[PDB]
Order: C-alpha cells, then structure tokens, then sequence
RNA sequence: UUAAGUUAUUAAGGGCGCACGGUGGAUGCCUUGGCACUAGAAGCCGAUGAAGGACGUUACUAACGACGAUAUGCUUUGGG
C-alpha cells in the first residue's frame, strides 16, 4: 500500500491515519464484545497505520 | 490278639534349583551440547543517552526468541 499512500497529500495522510485509528478502535471493541470473528482485519489496519506514519516521517525528513 | 522292635506320612513356615513377572535405570548404540586448537579478520561502547534491565507488542494466551505505542514489526534497494 506504500505506493498508494505516496500519492496522497500530507494532510490527507493525516486524515487517513485518524480514520484508520478509528476503525482499529472499533475492531477492538467488537472483539472485546465477542462480535468480530473477522480477526485478520486488526493486523491489516495496524500495518496500514505503520505505513502511513512511515511516509509522513519520510516526507517530514525530506523537507528539513 | 498281644508283646517286642523298625520305619513312614505332615510343612505352619523355611532352604536350594528352576520358570514367569515387577521395580530400577546400569550397559550398548546415538547426539541436539560441550572441550582443545589452527587460519583470516576484528577488539572499546556512552550525554546523538551506553552495558544491562523493566514493562509491553500476536486473534486467542504462560514462558523464551524477535520487536517497541509504526511493537510477533514499517520503508527501500538487491537476492529468492
Ligand atoms: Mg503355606
Ligand atoms: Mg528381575
Ligand atoms: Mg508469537
């Protein structure tokens, strides 16, 4: 997904980070209430956030 | 029939031999780990926060390895 992230503006990366952290929060609450059963979504969102923060840092290090 | 004399049978248990079991982990075979060296290289890191740790990170969860809230991992360049 790193290629897809790389085409987003910096603010959009920040917007996707927040919404991904919101989806991840919702998945954990579903899991704790025994309602998710689709447990592979948790790791997918987690690594997506990692990729989003990786690129944000990359560009914040190319600018400075 | 009696008298005199002689000598068995028993095995509660024991002994010896034999047969069949149990226990135990010697012995043989084996190696995942060691021991002693040879050759080439390297030896010491730290306020740009070390050595060593604590606590955490996996869908489930104790310990160990790995990793650090980007956590049982992220990007990239090559290999495969
Ligand atoms: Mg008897
Ligand atoms: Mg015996
Ligand atoms: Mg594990």
């Amino acid at each position: 997904k790193a290629k897809e992230i790389r085409d987003l503006t910096t603010s959009e990366i920040e917007e996707q980070i927040k919404s991904s952290k919101e989806e991840l929060f919702n998945l954990r609450f579903q899991l704790a209430t025994g309602q998710l059963e689709e447990t592979a979504r948790i790791r997918t969102v987690r690594k997506t956030i990692a990729r989003l923060k990786t690129v944000a840092r990359e560009r914040e290090i190319e600018q400075s």
